[PDB]
């Protein structure tokens, strides 16, 4: 059980596609994520109360079911991540709904990634939302993600929005 | 999500080793697994009540989270069974803990696993309990079952006792 420490952003300009050849050339491309998530609520606990997650994702193929704990910060997205990968996406949903859990809600996504010392970049396009970017730092400091953000979006001339909401959270806003 | 239909024996002679001693000519070894059961609870749906159990089981080193359903026979075990492996036992130990469920018991034992013609024999000696059998059937229907198990205890003159209950009952019991 650990911290996962992010900043995501609205891209308001350039495009993802042009984002992505602005960064192609310093930062090292590490893989494409096809990422369907199945989001979970507990009948007599509501997490949106909480602050809490339950989720099952599928990722090209992959199935990881993971808690997120209550946000730990204001000036980023900071919460408690247990991740396990299970064998079988629809034997584990069962498990979930016959110990109670009720499906709350489905987020799909294609999310590339990208590596610059430390930090990894996630242009991700959200179906029925739209592009966003998020990072990540490996061993480091708030003060150190949101330094390198500052100098991520300045180098690449980016129009943006910061927020610490969930997708979960702004897909249920936009609708 | 399938059904699991089982007819345990608690041995009362000859001991299991004789026992293996007995089937070793016509009974094929599969293999032999040392199980370390957690069973869990629901603190607002109590499982004792629901006949229901959520079980994480570590078995030769691979972790297995198991669904259990209520018994729907008197004359065998048999209950709706849904598996699915997961990658680290501690962390799913800590997912079920975070969202609500209590550890209630623990059930250890080593099984020998032997295959006769679609029938599967588990040699289990309990932990605290004592020495055990199960057979299952592979496609077998509960006439099926209850038959090859009576050729079987009578062809190896094994004295025992038939029980529907789980270890986990019958460790409380005896406790
Ligand atoms: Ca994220
Ligand atoms: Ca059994």
């Amino acid at each position: 059980s650990y911290i996962e420490r992010e900043i995501k952003l609205r891209v308001i300009s350039p495009s993802l596609e042009e984002i992505e050849e602005r960064i192609r050339n310093n930062y090292t491309f590490i893989n494409e994520e096809h990422q369907i998530d199945i989001y979970y609520n507990n009948p007599i606990r509501d997490f949106r109360k909480s602050d809490e997650a339950l989720r099952l994702r599928n990722t090209n193929g992959k199935v990881i079911l993971t808690y997120k704990g209550p946000k730990q910060s204001k000036e980023t997205k900071t919460r408690e991540e247990i991740e396990v990968e299970v064998s079988d996406l629809h034997k584990m949903d069962l498990i979930l709904r016959k110990l109670g859990f009720i499906r709350s809600f489905q987020v799909e996504k294609i999310r590339k990634n990208y590596k610059y010392a430390d930090f990894i970049i996630s242009l991700d396009s959200i179906k029925e939302l739209g592009e966003f970017i998020e990072i990540e730092g490996i061993n480091k400091t708030e003060k150190e993600l949101i330094s390198f953000v500052d100098e991520f979006v300045k180098k690449h001339q980016i129009q943006y929005e910061k927020t610490i909401k969930s997708y979960l959270e702004l897909l249920v806003e936009h609708a």
